[PDB]
């Protein structure tokens, strides 16, 4: 039979073998993979995130199966965009996890299949450390991809045939991938190296697409541009780099 613990065990193990029977099961009992019986009741977590949080060499073969089953229970978009709903991981989705676990293949698979690319990770865990969080990257898939130094993913997200992430997008703070980048900045060599490269990457991309929407001009909720934000918060490295490319 199939209940939450059995389903989670199977996916946690990456066993596609054991998923045999699931589709007929759900079909005959009128169940879906998004039904409450199949989520962690605290967080609302489905078995999709469960799968992603148990990779093995960044593989969990049950993922493409779970997706196909959701498709076939008429349920795929809802399934993929099912968000954590608890105060701590609120808003997080399968897409966020694919990005953070650094697996481009699942990002592509997820995006191609309809993943909301502007889903905001809003919960405590995603806010700044000083505000009781763990890692702040501006909440959005793109900003996450940028902040964790994954240019290939960043390019995938901004130019793909399915759904492009708008770079002008802002989080709850009105922060932008640029703002996010400075928040990420910590002045150390390798940090400044990538943060800088990335900043340039996005700035040039946003100029070449959308010829006339200057992204540095988008202010945050504190009405700070990314430049001033760096300034105000001691981000020497990134700040100098911004100025360098003036007149
Ligand atoms: N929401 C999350 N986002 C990112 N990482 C997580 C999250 N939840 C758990 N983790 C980490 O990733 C690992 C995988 O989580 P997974 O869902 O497989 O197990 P769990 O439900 O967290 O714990 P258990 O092993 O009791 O089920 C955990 O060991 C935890 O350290
Ligand atoms: O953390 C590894 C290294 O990274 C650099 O970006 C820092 O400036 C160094 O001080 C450090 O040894």
């Amino acid at each position: 039979m199939f209940n939450r613990p059995i389903l989670f065990d199977i996916v946690s193990r990456g066993s596609t073998a054991d998923l045999d029977g699931l589709l007929p099961f759900l079909l005959t009992h009128k169940k879906r993979l998004t039904d409450e019986e199949f989520r962690e009741p605290s967080t609302g977590k489905t078995c999709l995130p469960k799968a992603l949080l148990n990779l093995s060499n960044g593989r969990n073969d049950t993922i493409p199966v779970l997706l196909d089953i959701a498709e076939r229970t008429g349920n795929m978009r809802e399934f993929i965009n099912s968000p954590f709903r608890d105060i701590y991981y609120r808003g997080q989705t399968a897409l966020h996890i694919a990005i953070e676990r650094r697996c481009k293949h699942y990002v592509e698979l997820l995006v191609a299949q309809g993943a909301d690319v502007h889903a905001q990770a809003r919960g405590r865990f995603f806010q700044p450390k000083d505000e009781g969080g763990y890692f702040y990257f501006g909440e959005l898939p793109l900003s996450l991809a940028a902040c964790t130094n994954q240019p290939h993913i960043v390019n995938y997200l901004t130019e793909n045939p399915h759904k492009k992430a708008d770079m002008r997008r802002q989080d709850s703070r009105g922060n932008t991938v640029l703002h996010a980048l400075v928040a990420i900045a910590d002045n150390t060599r390798e940090n400044t190296k990538f943060v800088t490269k990335m900043y340039d990457l996005l700035l040039l991309k946003c100029a070449r697409l959308f010829p006339d929407s200057n992204l540095e001009a988008v202010l945050n909720n504190d009405g700070l541009s990314p430049l001033m934000m760096a300034a105000k918060t001691g981000k020497i490295g990134i700040f100098q780099h911004i100025i360098r490319r003036e007149v």
